[PDB]
């Protein structure tokens, strides 16, 4: 054979290249010298292809992979067709359970490493010095739907680490949010049963927009300050490179001496916040359901490797009692004015896997896997999580030794008396496998507890009280952090908020149930349950006009951490900008369009009415990634439309219509020269709009203006005109 | 408890309703007067609720279905919690393995009557008489997309009919082009693997748009017929009750003096055929991934019965 | 702690020792330089213990492995203890689904090579050079019982060889019976389910001798070959060193020409063919369950190592209807007498597992499993069992991926588009998944077949006919190759078989059954069902009487090769033999015995009363292996009682039943001095009688002569003689 | 959950309690239950919140721990009193 093209164009180059410039590959074989100790141990497992033989499973090489065994060309398919038979099997059994939640998920393998020693405050190891670096795997995901649902919903992200540790690994498995809906496990599966597809026909796929969320929503209060989130912005980030991530939970960082100091765990995209809009997220679920697996593979793929900080909210235990919250409460944040995030460490995500399923799809992560150096609190979610995720693992990956997946296993030393279990990898040669034993002299033995490769020994925590089946009086508070969130979003956040409430409910076909959830928004604020009323055609009563607000948390009127937008910090860097392409382009607009794009990390793709290429007026041709209708505004943060013939795309539908899209979903438009007539489509005043640049030509000071409004993510002044565009 | 509005619109009227008029339901629920004898042979299974206690899958009353059991109200949960672990252990084994191919499915109860006896080409007794009626339970679903895929995609339809008949259950496991892309089983997994999504990335989603699926059509040219039917409109049907349906393969009609017949199975839609345009399915993937399913779903409801020949 | 002896007595010697010696140990400590290249292949997964830190899966240390984690000392488990719930989760999923049959089975790595390259005749790669080493990995196996069931029963036994060659894995699963019970593998599941514990109450286990097999067998006299196979002394070997092992299913080499040869695979036991007679059998399946298990892994611990000749029956294409029977028909063997065996090569198994779990549990062979080379026939039987494995293996085995288990995996490259599956372990980098690609240049690629390292393709045999549900006619003769086998055997043979039918037929219940069975036997031969019918009180009828032999099969009425003894092939190499120790014993005696007995690799093992030591006439302090209650006459080839002071165990009754369990079951008895005195307890005339050794002392001619009759095995002739006594 | 391959082993006919059994689980391999409730969670408005929860009493009333006082730290430790 020789199927490949003799120039080499199917093979991708093994260097970084920006997104759409190559055919995505396999991790190793697109960054072949990116390593680090968990991706070099897995060398044992990667499996080559190039000149090799195709083979069964059991290594017999096959001559005719196009046909089945049978008597006569036009015969009956003989039963001895062993070669047949084991690819169909194999084929017929590739698929596993997905994830009962999060089973929509994307992930890349990466490094963390501290900014300094954390021994004061705790004994793990991998926190212990700047200089060691801990390899990690990393998932993001979405909650609801399904491992084929779509990326860009409105729903609460996952953030899962494992951090493969040389005392253990240790998995990080946070949310995008910093609290959750529910304070106790067992009520769980009620939660997630609500949230889910409905059990009689299985509607809605990724969606709360349903009547048994809002239903147990409506009668569960404690669900509201993350439901509050999750109709936020928060709940439709732009990308997982740019949202926030929490352990949520209190945990206890356990340092030499044994002292205890009660943690709250945190992730700063170092890329900062950002969120798409309603309308975008879900007109983005149709035209790339893969776009957050997609952004992030190409992120990586493209070297603008998606960072985070790792943060503390550090509590010293004999300041328990001491806010107006219980910190063992999930439902509850630890606002940043109160308890600073310390920053600890920067975890740097530079590598794809080479199989999804393989890596992905088979990772299992644990809340319960901790190390030496931290420990558990008796927050009553976290406490059933210990038990659930164990408990999931042994069907979704089909027996015990789920330890022994590649992707799951520790890098460090793993030793113990545990045998036999479906697919067990391991060949023990302990003659002993029970301890204690003499016949191997008691190894491998137990460890004291101990500063520094200790065995684990819980913190002592003294219990006393009766068995119960009681919450805790301290937990039934329900509006107070809500408040918080809402007073703390800016004036375009909060409308994004009640728009969110807005949509979803009217979803909701019960109208009962609307009035219950409006009634929970009126004990949080007036103005925001006067604002969702209005929208759903429900006049709130006397008695819900006079509810009195709950009180500030701890003094507090508002923290600007809250807001994802209220303080500054965005990055261009990895962002995309659409250029509108014509058959004449002015070649010297496209030349200072493109070095200044570069100059900022700022990727372009360019755009025409069909594909093939176009030639500038100067004979330099352009290549053309996509058409306008292949790779809509929504895939793009930013537009320019560079100068030339403007006539040739003047009429085309489809080039105003991207114009509108992009206008509406307040994102910066750029046009140069003539590309000024297309202001009549999204009716731009003869003296301009803060939110369009506009110049005779696309030099160096149109760029500038342009890359300070990609800076500043969206054109929210630009809001209000929205209204009386048609798109 | 007073947790049911007292107005009690929170029930589904009970008998055929349009669209959007009322909270669909559970179809036994929705329409306890339809029966057929499948319907009526799950009745041992069907489980209802409405005045019933709360209990563990071992028929213990439970007392406090909120919360844990924990060593003071502020405590650590307790390993004897077998109530907890219960009702965890169960949720955390929910999922099965979706199907392989067809994993985005939607289904429905009906029944089945021939116009006359077949037995001149068939001793099949299920086409045997007039009078005789065939229960069955379809299932249409599309074919490269996870369960939790969308419903509009581009692609090939499946339209499965399990019959329960009384010498056996027949199954007529066909799609909605008369076609399929490959001529032998062996090369199933090749073209499967093509279609569904890179392995290294799993891109895309219910799509055939990339490269590996292009890149096998380009080097099998047996596929080229049904990648005609799917880059038509029959890609994309209004719903799957504007469909037409196929077994595709070339089977046999035995009678009962031996006589084999070749036959070729066909579904005629009696609301006609109907697709949307490309444009429209893409968007709706984004606005209702769910559309077929609850258009099935709703019509059933309404009383506008799919209705096959 | 630190809890074994000083001294070091807890750790074996890693060099052969005989049986009893020392403990016993995993393969790779006992034996770390016995290598072969697929024992060299499972290092990655072999793990260590001495000196590493007990730790969880997840490689956290563990300080308390004695305790859960409690509220209080004496307070409720705490469901944050991980490590208690991992432990306990580990345990509690142990256990998988044992094999539908042959689940009781005891397995030996080791290695093959041919004697001479068999180019001419098959172009498999492992038979093409006398240098070319396989590595195997043997199984062998009962039927009927579970895994826990006991290995000395009446039944077929299994003989299952995983050849790793250099073109792929090739299984070769045989029996140690040279045909099947049944024709056409749609029975199989009925033959199984009659043979197996009867489904209302899961009784007999290990047994065939219940109603529901010989109704079956009486119901389908196609069984009725293999049932003269198993009710002979066939059905219960002495160890599975010494038995045959066989193919059955006529299977085709294909040269590099492409012609095709008929081939039926043949394994000649180096150590000879023996069995034990039933009576010991049974009692032996209570004294030691474990009887075969332990010998085969003490004889590879000794150094003992179990060789086997592979041997081939050739049949030119041209021959196929040249005999009385089909070819193809399983239930028919080929009389060596008409196709001789030819040498092919040797095995040799030299190294116990170390898990036998791990290796031995999850071991998966398939008669499917062949090479370029090999090639399949019609026959029925074999024809469906193509099916069964592959089918069995994905729920015994948890998934498609079972060939990634270590002791499965070909040792050879092994390359496809194949993937996922539960416990996936490769990670694929090629970028395609598919073929034809050109996206990985379509890699890996097919192989066209040729003479050496090329592609499977299936010998085109033709094929013409209806599709019909059918039995050859050719195959519907039951009883000319009964009874061929039947007058092949010895007298005393003969007599054992008859006792097996007597002995099983008395168990069946249903009296008519019985009759049925008897009806049978007449068919195939008078003198065999008059003696089975007198043993049943049942008396044929003058029909019975008359009823015709069935012919000679081609002219034979006899074939040798078909009888365990009729031809000497008597081995002493790794037998054993129980010594009678008194607390006097005759140094000289016992010098002169153990000597012998080592210079003929004879073993041995010290008996008394108690265990501890004796200590001989000289002072020569004797360590006891066991007491005469403990290592019964059953587990030992033969027994001696050298002089000393006799009266110590004269009126020992263990002593003196010892003894006559030996004597009743044919085994060597060796008196020397005044162990004469035993000869009133086994009713030895003064004179002396042959197959008992008796002298002044173990000097001269003592141990030459005891050792004559341990060559024969057993003393035939005593059988008579046992007809009375009471034990 | 591995030895009967799921969560619906009380589903196997031995298993089955004689009296009744109505709970919000769902799902699991091997489902035999057909479940008609509106809703698979609670509290629930849809369904008027059934199945129900049953306080405590004399008889026919829902599992209640007995409220045994738990006071210690927590330990992996043997009691004294077991040596
Ligand atoms: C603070 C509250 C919670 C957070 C932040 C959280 C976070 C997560 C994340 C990020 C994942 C996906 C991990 C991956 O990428 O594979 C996940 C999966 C899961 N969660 Fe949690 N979760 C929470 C509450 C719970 C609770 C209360 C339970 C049950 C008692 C639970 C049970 C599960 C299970 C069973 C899975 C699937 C794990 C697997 O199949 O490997 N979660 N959760
Ligand atoms: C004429 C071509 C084919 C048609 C019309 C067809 C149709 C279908 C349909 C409609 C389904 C979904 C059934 C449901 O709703 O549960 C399905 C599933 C499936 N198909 Fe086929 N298919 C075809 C070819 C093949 C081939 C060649 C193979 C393999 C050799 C195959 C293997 C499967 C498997 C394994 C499933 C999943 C079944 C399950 O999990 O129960 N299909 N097919
Ligand atoms: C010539 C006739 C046969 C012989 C010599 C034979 C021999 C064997 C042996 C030695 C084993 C156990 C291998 C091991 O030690 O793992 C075995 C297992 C098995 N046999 Fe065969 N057998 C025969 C007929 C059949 C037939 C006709 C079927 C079904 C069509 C069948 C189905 C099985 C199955 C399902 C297993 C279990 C394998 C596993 O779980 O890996 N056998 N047989």
């Amino acid at each position: 054979d020789s199927l490949a093209p003799e120039d080499g164009s199917h093979r991708p180059a093994a260097e970084p290249t920006p997104p759409g410039a190559q055919p995505t590959a396999p991790g190793s074989l697109k960054a072949p010298d990116t390593r680090n100790e968990k991706l070099n141990s897995l060398e044992d497992v990667r499996k080559g292809s190039e000149n090799y033989a195709l083979t069964t499973n059991q290594g017999v090489r096959i001559a005719d992979d196009q046909n089945s065994l049978r008597a006569g060309s036009r015969g009956p398919t003989l039963l001895e067709d062993f070669i047949l038979r084991e690819k169909i099997t194999h084929f017929d059994h590739e698929r596993i359970p997905e994830r009962i939640v999060a089973a929509r998920g994307s992930a890349a393998h990466g490094y963390f490493q501290p900014y300094k020693s954390l021994s004061d405050i705790t004994k793990a190891d991998f926190l212990s010095d700047p200089n060691k670096i801990t390899p990690v795997f990393v998932r993001f995901s979405t909650v609801q739907g399904g491992a084929g649902s779509a990326d860009t919903v409105r729903d609460i992200r996952g953030f899962a680490t494992k951090f493969y540790t040389e005392e253990g690994i240790f998995d990080l498995v946070g949310n995008n949010t910093p609290i959750f809906f529910i304070q106790d496990a067992h009520k769980f599966p009620d939660f997630v049963h609500a949230v889910k597809p409905e059990p009689h026909w299985a509607i809605p796929q990724g969606q709360s927009a349903h009547d048994t969320f809002w239903d147990y929503v409506s009668l569960q209060p404690e669900t509201l300050h993350n439901v509050m989130w999750a109709m936020s912005d928060r709940g439709i980030p732009r990308s997982y490179r740019t949202m926030e991530g929490f352990g949520i939970h209190t945990f206890r960082l356990i340092n030499a001496e044994g002292k205890a100091t009660f943690v709250r765990f945190h992730w700063k995209p170092l890329a900062g916040k950002a969120s798409l809009v309603w309308d975008e997220a879900q007109k983005l679920t149709g035209r790339d359901p893969d776009f957050h697996r997609r952004e992030l593979w190409e992120a990586i793929e493209a070297g603008d490797f998606p960072e985070y900080e790792l943060g503390f909210q550090l509590i010293p235990e004999e300041d328990e009692f001491k806010f107006d919250f219980d910190l063992l409460d999930p439902t509850k944040l630890i606002p940043e004015e109160l308890v600073p995030v310390q920053r600890v460490g920067k975890m740097v995500l530079n590598r794809n896997p080479d199989n999804f399923f393989a890596e992905n799809e088979q990772a299992a992560f644990h809340p319960g896997h901790i190390v030496p150096g931290l420990d558990f609190t008796n927050d009553p979610l976290l406490q059933g999580r210990l038990f659930s995720y164990t408990d999931t693992q042994i069907s979704r990956l089909g027996g015990p030794n789920f330890h022994e997946i590649p992707i799951n296993r520790p890098t460090c030393p793993y030793h113990n008396f545990q045998r036999d279990g479906m697919h067990r990898m391991g060949i023990d040669t302990n003659p002993a496998n029970y301890e204690p034993n003499s016949i191997n002299d008691n190894w491998p033995r137990e460890t004291p507890p101990g500063p520094k490769r200790g065995g684990f020994e819980s913190y002592q925590e003294r219990v006393e009280g009766n068995k119960v089946r009681e919450r805790s009086p301290s937990f039934g508070e329900y509006y107070s952090h809500p408040r918080l969130f809402w007073l703390s979003q800016t004036p375009f956040e909060q409308r994004h908020i009640v728009d969110g409430f807005s949509f979803e409910l009217s979803k909701v076909v019960r109208p009962y149930i609307r009035e219950r959830v409006v009634d929970q928004l009126a004990h949080i604020d007036l103005t925001l349950a006067q604002a969702v009323a209005k929208n759903l055609g429900i006049e709130l009563t006397d008695d819900q006009l006079n509810i009195t607000p709950p009180p500030d948390v701890n003094g507090l009127k508002k923290d600007p951490s809250l807001s994802l937008y209220a303080i500054p910090d965005g990055d261009v860097k990895g962002r995309v900008v659409a250029i509108l392409l014509n058959d004449e382009v002015r070649s010297a607009d496209l030349l200072a369009i493109l070095k200044a794009l570069k100059a900022k990390g700022v990727h372009a793709k360019l755009l025409y009415s069909r594909m093939g290429e176009v030639t500038a007026d100067d004979g330099t041709v352009l290549p053309i990634a996509a058409t306008f209708a292949g790779a809509p505004s929504l895939t793009v943060d930013a537009v320019i439309v560079p100068c030339g013939n403007i006539a040739d795309i003047a009429d085309n539908g489809d080039a105003n219509y991207y114009l509108m899209e992009a206008y509406k979903h307040l994102k910066p438009i750029a046009l140069a020269g003539d590309a000024r007539k297309f202001k009549a489509t999204i009716k731009i005043a003869d003296q301009g709009e803060e939110g369009i640049v506009e110049a005779d030509s696309a030099d160096g000071s149109f760029m500038d203006e342009l890359l300070t409004l990609m800076a500043a993510h969206r054109v929210w002044s630009r809001i209000p005109k929205i209204d009386k565009i048609p798109a």
